[PDB]
């Protein structure tokens, strides 16, 4: 049961973008797929003229965008599964994270006083990273079904090429779908917030957010009554499977009017933790494209290292066009953030500062469950500003991973989900989503703290 | 050559039922392949992300709404057979580009909106009449069935088509949406283009003033202070139209049968028995709809697809096009208009100038004679000022290329040219400057 593509039988680069190009895929990459280079390389051919799941005007302005964020004058919110399924890719699915992300924006719009940028971990988000290579049940690793099958039998978990072209066939099916849904009536922001005083009637703990969910409600009602009467969500995954990366690849006139590389696999890309090796070949990709990009900082990164990634990812002093992802775990963000920042702004670049207070607070449950504790979560964004609030610098946003789903993956919140609950609904394919009615506290509560 | 690519919630019963009964009469050109294969790839159809949304077709339908009460002018074109090969950016972009200029030049001319429909995001099946071919092979009816390719593997009917289909429709109408909401949504850009092929053309002083006058309105727009694509095929293969239908609301409150393959669908002059399949489809979905009516089309039929479509007298809910023949259509059309007129349904009257205009080229081409084109729309309009009626619409085939399918036009392309760029995987196309000029001429013909 499956159907076939057929290997083709676009135009060179400038000989410079060539250089660089290959010069940067030359360095060593982490983490990396083991395929069959020539079974890669049919894929890749495929790739190289399939209709873009981006294009470059959208990245400009979205580079723009995050430039107002940058400069202390909008919020990120980046958002949307873990693990992006084949499986899952579905319109209920798709719609539900768009509602969930679009129901964040308003409450933390309305917290900030300034616009929010809406970028989705959606349309490419199909491959992650493994610490091991061989999993609980003595299998190979799971990683992302860019590269292999979460079920759990030695020939799913082999890694096959032609998932690479089934990642782009279900990316542009899902960016379409959230092209549609962006420019419908999903998109109009009194519709959208109906949802969230919906969830504080619902909620166990609507009682905490009510009060806010009012104000925003006669906010919305106050630009009515002036004389007002869409959306815009932007596509990231983590650029992790270089193969895939490459072949999306496209060349275009930039912000400057001369041609540039752009990464058309979507809007936005940020390396991991476990691939921002200085002179790797993920880092130094993220040199050659135009896209904005992020990149991941866990609890062994000094002030000096990311001054190096500020330097190389933002040569030229284009705000906005790098975002420094925190990720120390609340117990670590209060001391280990600061020198960061101090050392960074000192540069006279301007970073995003994004926190991410997921992948710093994960931890193996009693039930044999991977869980966050919703309490954790809130302490780290909370330290995070905190942290950014005594500098005086711009809490510039957050990176949080959630479904549209009422799931059980993460603990506590409204609904106090136990540790003997997070075998009732765990969906995710990889790390624990925090279900809708968490993500909106969270995004209440991030609002709150963004007041004053 | 090739490689591939593995795979791995219902409708209401009385929905079904009603469904199951439509889908039960006799479906013309229909696919020869295994039912329980049709039956696997349809049920992966059946969960995938729509090509599009009951909010843009309620919408749609609104628009073409005022297309039937006069006040606006609908532009359908595209491919005429998309290929999965040719499915690539610059031959979307260059569709969509092409679109939007013919789409400038009649807004102006008709001083009206035009609704712009793309032949794009689904077009991959053909009728046949003949089961072999001159090959002596199973006839290409399109690639969502089989292969272009002239070998006994390739025309073999390959129900994965299915799901490749849909691929290539999304990847195509994800970029669309992108095109149409960045730069080139800017009449000042897709008029400047205008002006480049007046310059280049040869034709080029038949069309400057018109240009002219167009970009002085534009700058008059911007001195005074101051898109939407959508995406049709035929509607062929029943096991696509029928595995892409989702359940929602319209103009009504009762939850509606959506295709959501597309924003709107045709059904062929192969495929319309009034007791076929096709029509009963058509029937069942809540999409605008149109019906190709060709010469043996008797006033009488005409109505009868009339009631039977537009049972609720919805404007625009229904389209008639017109494929006479430029020869036959001045004579054949006005007792259809009168007939159909007198009967208290608003429909658009659309203009097919080419599905009934194609004619064997002396060194084997199939092709058609640019005059005979220009000349059906003409005689459609004088058609319908003569009966007071709204020239509604036309319905053509272009491309974005320079191709020399057509014969005629700016460049004379002649019996001997047809050769150069011959690229049509089924009917022959008017290359971009045809596409313009034609453009040019129909603003003509809208003038006060
Ligand atoms: N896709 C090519 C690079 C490339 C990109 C765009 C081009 O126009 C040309 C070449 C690679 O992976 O090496
Ligand atoms: N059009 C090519 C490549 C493609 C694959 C999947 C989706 C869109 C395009 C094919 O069908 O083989
Ligand atoms: N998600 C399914 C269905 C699908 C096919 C092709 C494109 C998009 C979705 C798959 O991976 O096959
Ligand atoms: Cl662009
Ligand atoms: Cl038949
Ligand atoms: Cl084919
Ligand atoms: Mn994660
Ligand atoms: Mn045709």
């Amino acid at each position: 049961m499956n159907w076939t593509v057929d290997i083709p039988i676009l135009p060179p680069l400038p000989t410079d973008l060539r250089t660089r190009l290959d010069a940067a895929l030359a360095k060593p990459a982490a983490q990396q797929p083991t395929w069959p280079a020539d079974q890669a390389l049919a894929m890749r051919t495929v790739l190289e003229s399939v209709p873009p799941v981006t294009v470059p005007s959208e990245i400009v302005r979205l580079q723009e965008q995050l430039a107002q964020v940058a400069k202390g004058e909008a919020f990120l919110l980046q958002g949307g599964d873990c693990a992006e399924t084949f499986m899952d890719n579905t319109e209920p699915h798709i719609r539900g994270n768009v509602r969930a992300l679009l129901q964040m924006a308003v409450v933390l719009t309305y917290g900030a006083s300034m616009p929010v940028v809406k970028v989705a971990r959606i349309a490419g988000q199909y491959a992650k990273p493994r610490s091991a290579d061989i999993d609980a049940l003595g299998l190979r690793s799971y990683r992302g079904d860019m590269i292999n099958g979460f079920a759990p039998d030695a020939a799913a978990r082999e890694h096959d090429p032609s998932r690479l072209v089934r990642a782009y066939a279900n990316a542009s099916a899902a960016m379409n779908l959230v092209r549609a849904l962006t420019s419908s009536g999903l998109a109009s922001l009194h519709l959208v917030h109906d949802w969230n005083r919906e969830f504080v009637r619902t909620s166990p703990a609507g009682a905490r957010y009510e009060a806010l969910a009012t104000e925003i409600d006669r906010g919305l009602r106050f630009m009515s009554a002036c004389g007002v009467a869409t959306a815009e969500i932007y596509a990231s995954h983590e650029a992790l499977v270089l193969d895939y990366e490459r072949a999306m690849l496209r060349l275009s006139d930039g912000d400057d009017g001369e041609p540039q590389l752009f990464d058309l696999s979507a809007h936005t890309v940020w390396i991991g933790e476990r691939t921002r090796q200085i002179d790797g070949a993920h880092i130094a990709f993220a040199q050659v494209i135009a896209n904005p990009v992020g990149v991941k900082l866990g609890p062994n990164m000094t002030p000096e290292l990311a001054v190096e990634y500020v330097e190389r990812l933002d040569p030229h002093n284009k705000p906005g066009r790098l975002t420094l992802v925190s990720r120390m775990g609340n117990h670590k963000v209060r001391d280990l953030l600061p020198p960061i920042v101090e050392k960074v702004q000192a540069t006279g670049h301007q970073v995003i500062w994004q926190c991410d207070p997921m992948h710093g607070n994960t931890h193996e449950s009693s039930t044999g469950f991977k869980t966050r504790h919703f309490d954790r979560i809130v302490d780290e964004v909370q330290g995070f500003f905190e942290v950014h609030r005594a500098l005086g610098t711009h809490p510039g946003g957050i990176h949080v991973e959630i479904t549209g789903e009422n799931v059980t993956e993460c603990l506590g919140g409204a609904q106090d989900i136990s540790e003997t609950d997070l075998a009732g609904r765990y969906e995710t394919a990889c790390d624990p989503r925090l279900n809708t009615q968490q993500s909106l506290e969270l995004a209440f509560l991030v609002a709150e703290m963004l007041r004053d």
